[PDB]
């Protein structure tokens, strides 16, 4: 059968984060109140139920700008976008509520579950 | 410090392969003689020294069609494209030479090294 490369997926994600850092082939800007964040739609869809539901629809597939809900905390979004590209989630007592509320809105079930475990273990 | 999600990178790659299977946001067609393969440029760049060198150049960044070297075996390319999206490499005695020659051309150093180990262990 097939040879499994145990570090390939992480190596791919690291290189996709390098492309995001250099703004290479980013195709969308996410507006979160006064802040803006560029990303790859494919990565957003891969991590979020919300972005999946948006860009999978042929009507919204080619949008270059997504205006998020004005109540969404930009810091919460920033932390989650970095999570999407790194597999690392920066949860603190100062940000737990903002991050969890953002993850619920973005429909990132695994992150929501982790936020629940963080509260439980606090 | 940050919470590490050990399965996140693999979950992202699986979802990117699902998008490729549905032709969602694929932005390039790779022509390999009589065969054609659609892909996401970001994933190709993330896995291959060749595609990285091509699309990182502003002159070639927006190409929608890449005509590979006519001597490249389409089966070899097909196997490697599936590798890029799955972390699984299908090496057999019948394909080892074709896969290794393709990986060398695509500048996929880790795959070339694995092909060398396959020959060594044969
Ligand atoms: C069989 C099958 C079913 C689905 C929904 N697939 C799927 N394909 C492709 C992508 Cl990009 C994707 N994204 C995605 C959707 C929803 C959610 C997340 C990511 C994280 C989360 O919490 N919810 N999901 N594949
Ligand atoms: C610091 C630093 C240096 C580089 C070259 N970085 C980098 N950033 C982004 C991408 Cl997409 C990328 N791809 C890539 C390039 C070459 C090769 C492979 C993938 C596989 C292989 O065998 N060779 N490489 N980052």
């Amino acid at each position: 059968s097939q040879i499994q490369f145990t570090r390939h997926a992480s190596d791919v994600l690291l290189n996709l984060n390098r492309l995001r850092s250099r703004d290479i082939l980013t195709d969308v800007v996410i507006v979160v109140s006064r802040e803006q964040f560029r990303a790859h739609k494919t990565v957003l869809m891969a991590c979020s139920g919300l972005f999946y539901s948006i860009f999978t629809d042929q009507l919204k597939r080619n949008l270059s700008v997504i205006n998020l809900d004005p109540e969404i905390n930009p810091e919460g979004f920033n932390i989650l976008l970095d999570f999407m590209y790194t597999s690392r989630l920066n949860l603190r007592e100062g940000n737990i509520m903002a991050v969890m509320a953002t993850a619920m809105y973005l429909q990132m079930e695994h992150v929501v579950d982790t936020c629940r475990k963080f509260i439980k273990a606090s």
